[PDB]
């Protein structure tokens, strides 16, 4: 079999076969050397003696409230710290990207073909004796058994951080602009050729689709008016392809950028909100530029909304997730004097870890009603019946589920959870511990260490036998969460670098774009720099209801 | 009309309309301020007093041979000097890219749509009172009249730098991998979506075309053997679409990566050489890795050949063009500690300036024959009759024409030269002096300063009236060349930043790629770092004839 099946090279050394039975490790710029890149240089010995654990840094940021409250009000000191946050792991993510599902070695095909998700770790070779390489049994445990024993929700477990349905649906809506799996090709392929925050889920992936969604007046998007309320246009009006079950009336077939957002009313809520925001900014821009035509109005509005999204994701969304007392800051200027690549390629593992199914509740509580999954799915009548105001007020109140900790995946999306496991194996993912080592984390030595618990650990032990063959996705869901937190260590240490790269890597954060002129002047620029989840709702939802990502 | 038509904003200031008759300049990070970004900051005033002129820096590099002899011999000093050259133009090139032919303002459509050539300067607005903005006459002079008076060749003017036909064909062959104009869409569109050195002119732009050219054995490309010599395969055998007149016999319809390379036997010479090189590398890699399969052998050979190209282009091709005594060096490690973006977008103006038609001779002298343009075009039988060895020996001896200095464009390519003028006007190029300021050059004050001569200057004066509305492309060809050089100032100061950006911006120059393991190990790595135009011919041409870019 392939000589690199056992993953011999440590510390991000690259493995290469030098024969049918022999491998070689490339230790270039790893800070290590030797046969397996395990012998540290003297400079490396120093760095390792002084590096604080991710648990220690998380403790500092989640304590000393009074101290951070002082820091958060000193602009110079806040910028300085946010600068460190953005640069404290400069080479975790490969940029330009390297491997994908079909290429465990670098190639021009892997680099140039945007239809692939990139890969943080190369796939396990096809001719390996065991699924994870050389360790474990001939076959991984039945994903059905893994699902039923440690993943499926018995009693509902609420998020201790108090995440609400506004947060859960925002997560779904935001991430599904760059998580668009091409199931015609396979789980390792994407339809999001932009590989980042381009707002294609609002404006459409292609120019053809964009032009069918546009009004071509005042730079605005097409819309309809139902009971005095502005909603997205219909499929019949725009000829925009949407995914709907056949029993859906044509007047309820709303057409938006993402073809699947008709699936859940929670997604149509944000789709409506963002559509209103686009047309709202067009009104502002037209007032600043009476001389501007439709095209420039539309494009500038798009850039501003891209800016608003990144602004919100960092200062409201990630801020809520982090649980830090330190106020994160969106400020591209912090990276101008730094080594940073303004480009991004979406990783397959970034998609996999973002399968936050436990976040979903048992029922969707709107106003006085408690809708089941069956009642809720593809039912935009619920949105028209209650309205955006009631949706926001209700979803702000309803708490979401805890992602880590185990046994909190709702029975409704059972097949989806099993698919995440199965497709991970299909894409030949390496084990949990390989991904932890890849992200400078210590490998788990036992299942009890992984779960911080005894019952599920024993279950996992009987299933996997070895901790070194434990899979990444199920581990993320059963991992011992941080104190009163929604996630475990692995989720954060993998998720965060992928996120900030995907946000700061946007071209509008590059120095030639980050100017008032790019956004139509100081007015358009300030729209971005003052944006929040609250203002987004206040400006576009009648009554201006209060909202947040916490209950 | 548009308020920015006069191009009021100086020093990379960005212009924006604020009313129907008012503009505003954005002087962000320009080092200037004021209404037109013309008032310099104090720190900026210092840098201006110290900055040496492009003429001065060129004088230093083309003189003091003894001082450069010492530098080239000591690797520490050579790397030090080359490091300065690679970082002398910090933000000359917008990366990520900005404008294109349809967008004179930053937009997501301009950034994400790879089918566009990007633009260093935005196009003149449609409703401007004159072709160049506000200056000049209602209409630019007739392009035929411009062509015939100052561009068309009277007597053949040989390049005083001694460039040969090996150079001229290498330039054409190499640059036509990223200069692939999509004439269906327009002159501002490209078919080279890789936007750089991907060797698509060898392997094909699309995976479909690539798979038709591949042998799928040992990683090699398909080929045929005629008279014991290795040539590319035919159109009939591969089903690869090529451009050939109907009368071309089946066996002379060679199939290569680029559809147009059958046009001239000089291009097929290099196409044949690179085809042999790929298969040669396959043989090397197969010996190193008996265990490797066809796919990995192909992909790794492609990465190696990409590296060879960049290596050769820098240390032989650009080295020749420069006329420097300093030996330019290809070493990606010199940028590892710098703020460099590993990405590229091909500029339309980079394409325009590379229309080096005057390079072409009156006849193509091979062995004892002197072929006319009519006889040379689409005639691969010439290549077979004389063979590769005679081609190299002959083209090494035949001198090419001078590009600058005026009146040296062969009448055979008359329509091509005029098309360069016409299409520049279609794409609404700004004037020569606007492009000189864009690249930190002093605007020409007269046509005599431009040509360093009186006769052509007088003809240009009558045709254009104002030096500030002189066009970019005709200026490059009539510009006063550097002393005993092939180019003028404007050609070098624009061409060099575009070239090095496209060469070093390649992903294989990034730290994660620039490793031995990427290229199959130290053996494959060495092939790149020892590559030369001489070694390319020596390894793949029978008899190993001497070759060079100078006669
Ligand atoms: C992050 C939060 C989140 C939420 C709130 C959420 C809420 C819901 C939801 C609510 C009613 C339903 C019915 C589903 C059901 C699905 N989800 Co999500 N999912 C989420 C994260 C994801 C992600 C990320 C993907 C990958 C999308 C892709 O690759 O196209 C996903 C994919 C899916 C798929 C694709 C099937 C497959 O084989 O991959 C289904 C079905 N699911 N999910
Ligand atoms: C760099 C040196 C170089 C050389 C030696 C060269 C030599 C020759 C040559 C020799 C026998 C012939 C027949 C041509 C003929 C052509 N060249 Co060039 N060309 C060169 C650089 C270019 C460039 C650059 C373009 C534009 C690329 C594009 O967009 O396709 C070009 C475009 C063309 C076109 C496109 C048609 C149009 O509408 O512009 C033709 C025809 N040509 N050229
Ligand atoms: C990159 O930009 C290209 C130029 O803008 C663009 O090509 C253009 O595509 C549009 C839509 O696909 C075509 O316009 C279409 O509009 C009518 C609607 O009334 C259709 O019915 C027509 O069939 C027509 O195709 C433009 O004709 C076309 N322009 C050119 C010069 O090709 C590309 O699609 C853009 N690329 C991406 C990936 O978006
Ligand atoms: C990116 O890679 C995919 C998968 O290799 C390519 O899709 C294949 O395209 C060929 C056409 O040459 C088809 O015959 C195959 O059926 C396709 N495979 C799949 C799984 O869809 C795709 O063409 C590549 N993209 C580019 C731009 O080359
Ligand atoms: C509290 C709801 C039951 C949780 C018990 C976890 C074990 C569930 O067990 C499984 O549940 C699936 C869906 O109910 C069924 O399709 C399977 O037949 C069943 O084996
Ligand atoms: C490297 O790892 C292999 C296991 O893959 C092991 O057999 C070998 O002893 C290791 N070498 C060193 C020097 O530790
Ligand atoms: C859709 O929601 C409405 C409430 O607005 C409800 O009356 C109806 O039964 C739902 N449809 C399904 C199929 O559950
Ligand atoms: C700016 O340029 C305009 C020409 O467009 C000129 O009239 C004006 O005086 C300039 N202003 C300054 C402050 O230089
Ligand atoms: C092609 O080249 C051959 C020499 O090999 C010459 O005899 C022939 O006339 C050429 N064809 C044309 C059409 O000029």
């Amino acid at each position: 079999h392939h000589p690199c099946c056992s993953n011999p090279c440590q510390n991000r050394g690259e493995c290469m076969s030098t024969g049918f039975d022999q491998y070689k490790c490339d230790c270039t710029r790893t800070g290590f050397y030797g046969e397996n890149c395990t012998t540290p240089e003297f400079l490396t010995r120093i760095k390792l003696l002084l590096a604080p654990t991710p648990q220690t840094v998380h403790y500092i940021l989640t304590h000393f409230k009074g101290v951070w409250n002082i820091v958060n009000n000193v602009p110079f000191l806040r910028s300085l710290i946010m600068k460190y946050v953005l640069t404290s792991r400069p080479y975790l993510i490969d940029s330009p990207p390297t491997y994908n599902v079909h290429y465990g070695y670098k190639s021009w095909e892997a680099f140039s073909n945007l239809s692939y998700y990139t890969r943080a770790l190369p796939p396990v070779a096809d001719d390996c004796p065991t699924p994870m390489g050389v360790k474990g049994n001939k076959e991984l445990p039945d994903s059905k058994e893994v699902l039923e024993k440690v993943l499926l929700r018995r009693e509902f477990i609420p998020d201790p951080q108090g995440s609400n349905m506004m947060f859960a649906f925002f997560a779904q809506h935001f991430t599904h602009q760059f998580f668009k799996t091409d199931h015609k090709r396979g789980p390792g392929f994407t339809r999001g050729l932009g590989h980042g925050v381009d707002l294609n889920h609002i404006y459409g992936e292609t120019l053809d689709r964009q032009h069918k969604l546009r009004l071509f007046k005042d730079g605005k998007l097409k819309y309809q008016v139902i009971g005095g309320e502005v909603y997205p246009p219909t499929v019949k009006d725009t000829q925009v392809e949407m995914i709907y079950p056949p029993h859906i009336p044509e007047n309820l077939q709303f057409a938006v950028g993402q073809e699947v957002f008709g699936l859940v009313p929670g997604l149509m809520m944000y789709a409506t909100i963002w559509l209103r925001e686009h047309n709202r900014v067009c009104d502002i821009l037209k007032q600043e530029h009476p001389e501007w035509g439709d095209e420039q109005l539309f494009q500038t509005s798009r850039l501003i909304l891209i800016g608003e999204t990144i602004k919100i994701v960092i200062e409201d969304y990630v801020q809520h997730l982090s649980g830090y007392h330190f106020k994160l800051k969106f400020d591209p200027e912090l990276l101008f004097n730094q080594q940073f690549q303004y480009q991004n390629r979406i990783a397959s593992e970034f998609n996999t870890l973002y399968h936050w199914h436990p976040l979903l509740p048992d029922t969707f509580n709107i106003e006085d009603q408690e809708y089941s999954f069956k009642q809720f799915l593809y039912n935009n009548s619920i949105l028209l019946e209650h309205g955006l105001t009631q949706f926001v007020e209700s979803f702000t109140r309803q708490i979401a589920g805890r992602v880590a900790g185990g046994r909190n995946v709702p029975i409704a999306v059972q097949a989806v959870a099993k698919a995440s496991i199965d497709q991970s194996r299909e894409m030949k993912y390496q084990s949990l511990n390989e991904y932890r080592k890849r992200f400078s984390l210590k490998p788990y030595t036992s299942f009890e260490e992984l779960t911080g618990e005894k019952e599920m650990a024993a279950e996992l032990k009987a299933l996997y036998s070895d901790i070194d063959v434990m899979e990444l996705y199920p581990a993320l869901l059963v991992e011992k969460p941080r104190p009163d937190a929604i996630f475990g260590e692995t989720m954060v240490e993998l998720g965060a670098p992928f996120s900030l790269k995907g946000l700061m890597g946007n071209p509008i954060c590059s120095p030639q774009y980050w100017k008032p002129s790019t956004f139509g002047g100081e007015v358009g620029f300030k729209i971005i720099n003052t944006a929040s989840i609250q203002s987004l709702i206040c400006n576009n939802v009648k009554g201006c209801p209060f909202t947040s990502f916490n209950v």
